[PDB]
């Protein structure tokens, strides 16, 4: 009863009806809008909230759904790679997130710059990768990491962890144990390099804005939201936090497409059955 489908209905009907009261109007004053005709959305109708927005240049949203702070954005454009790389290295980025398939990457037709895998220079900025460890999350899934050293002239140096999950694994509990890994990884790797720069004093720890995970699919709405819920689930602050109350608060600092495809939360409501998690509010 508590996690079958009378209360999945009720779960999908009021998310349903947020999404509907955030579905984009034409210049809605919500969400961001392109300058000069310059593409800023990789997808049309999947728009970065202007109220969290972390940069005009990019479709990129700060999240924090109970205690746990992101950032969740499309894989950015080729036109964007030097803003985005700008955000990683203001933001002292403490891990990158990469949920796009490496076959999807190597396809050209998708647009998705192999901006982590490769040294390159976009713009005043110089990007050198250089490839770590391969963590198994299980079930034959692979996360290649690398370091991904940032340098511009006059400006810090700044290195960013990557994971990045070169395939996907099938629907039900091979993606509900993969993706319980993957945000296990990702809270790891922040959370050493987050103490990093605390334990040189560096004044982003006080910055609500800064050191938040930066994690991207390919429109930052499907695999993105769902590693996002799968990762305060992981946190201790955030118990008796329902599955309405995450999908809710992503989609309202982001867009009303988080979690879209039932699947990804078809895998938040098996794991918050995992917990005892509830689905609703009271």
């Amino acid at each position: 009863s508590p996690y079958g489908p009378e209360a999945r209905a009720e779960l999908s009907s009021r998310l349903t009806t947020l999404r509907n009261t955030l579905a984009p109007a034409t210049n809605d004053p919500r969400y961001l809008q392109a300058c000069g005709g310059e593409k800023l959305n990789r997808f049309r109708d999947i728009q970065c909230r202007r109220q969290t927005a972390v940069r005009a240049d990019l479709n990129a949203n700060y999240i924090q759904v109970g205690n746990t702070r992101t950032i969740a954005c499309q894989y950015p454009l080729q036109s964007q790679l030097e803003s985005h790389f700008r955000m990683l290295a203001e933001n002292r980025t403490p891990v990158l997130a990469v949920l796009a398939s490496s076959s999807e990457i190597a396809n050209q037709r998708f647009g998705m710059p192999d901006y982590f895998r490769q040294s390159g220079t976009y713009g005043s900025i110089t990007v050198e990768s250089k490839m770590t460890q391969q963590v198994g999350l299980g079930d034959g899934i692979m996360a290649d990491m690398y370091t991904l050293t940032i340098r511009e002239a006059g400006q810090k140096t700044i290195s960013v962890p990557v994971v990045h999950v070169t395939t996907w694994p099938d629907f039900g509990v091979p993606e509900s144990e993969v993706t319980k890994a993957l945000a296990s990884l990702v809270d790891q790797t922040a959370e050493t390099k987050r103490n990093m720069y605390e334990s040189k004093g560096s004044s982003a720890v006080a910055d609500d804005s800064k050191l938040r995970p930066v994690i991207h699919c390919r429109a930052g709405v499907g695999r993105t939201a769902q590693l996002i819920g799968a990762m305060c689930m992981n946190d201790s602050r955030n118990s008796q936090l329902s599955v309405e109350d995450m999908v809710s608060q992503m989609r309202v600092q982001r867009n009303g497409i988080m979690v879209q495809k039932d699947e990804q939360l078809d895998v938040l409501i098996k794991l918050a059955e995992g917990q005892g998690r509830p689905l609703l509010n009271s």
